[PDB]
């Protein structure tokens, strides 16, 4: 039962449980090109970024930050 707060690049934020299926919903927030999912899983260029977020590797993905809660 996994809580994530994910904040855009100008402060504003969303929760959800699932990364995935949030980016999956949510198309719009992204460029078209960070959003088309590709086999290696799947995965999409704004999940591996904002998953190497998560992972400490960097503060930020494209002015996106999110953390655990």
């Amino acid at each position: 039962a996994k809580r994530w707060r994910l904040t855009d690049p100008y402060g504003k934020q969303y929760e959800f449980s699932n990364l995935h299926h949030f980016i999956r919903c949510n198309n719009n927030l992204f460029t078209r090109k960070d959003v088309v999912w590709k086999r290696t899983g799947e995965y999409c260029n704004a999940s591996a970024g904002l998953q190497n977020v998560v992972a400490g590797k960097s503060p930020a993905w494209k002015g996106w930050e999110i953390e655990e809660i």
